[PDB]
């Protein structure tokens, strides 16, 4: 159920480089199917490209290893190293 | 009601220098307030940073034109000009 799901999307997403954690993120099922959407922290001074082959590593991590998941939606805000200025995960 | 609010909120956002469309936008009444949430699109070759500032300058420029917002979430994903990979409104 969705708090062991949420956790697992979680961990594998942090494990993938350039994520700075989980700041946003929203699941549900759609019958047997999951449909989540997350934001991911980044550094700054990456430009959004560089943000964008991030998101799309997390999307390509989380989708394989958690099979229930049809849809992920990733996307990418700005987050300095130790900073307090946004929720996270 | 809410199709008319969300165009407004499209219109202002695209009026500030830097958006490149409005990609997602999902807005709700709690009670008579306006809770909503938004993705722009940006400059591929923005900084991630810049893109905050122009989500910062949305987020202004929408909650100062619609009073009943009460909290109005922008953040930015890559658009290049033209391009048709991503939905807009
Ligand atoms: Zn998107
Ligand atoms: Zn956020």
């Amino acid at each position: 159920h969705m708090e062991a799901v949420q956790n697992r999307i979680v961990e594998a997403a942090e494990r993938v480089p350039g994520v700075r954690g989980v700041i946003h993120l929203r699941a549900r099922y759609v019958g047997q199917d999951i449909w989540a959407d997350m934001i991911i922290g980044v550094d700054p001074e990456n430009t959004v490209e560089q943000a964008e082959e991030i998101c799309e590593a997390v999307q390509a991590a989380v989708c394989g290893k958690i099979r229930r998941i049809e849809s992920l939606h990733v996307s990418a805000e700005a987050r300095e190293i130790g900073d307090t200025t946004k929720p996270s995960f």
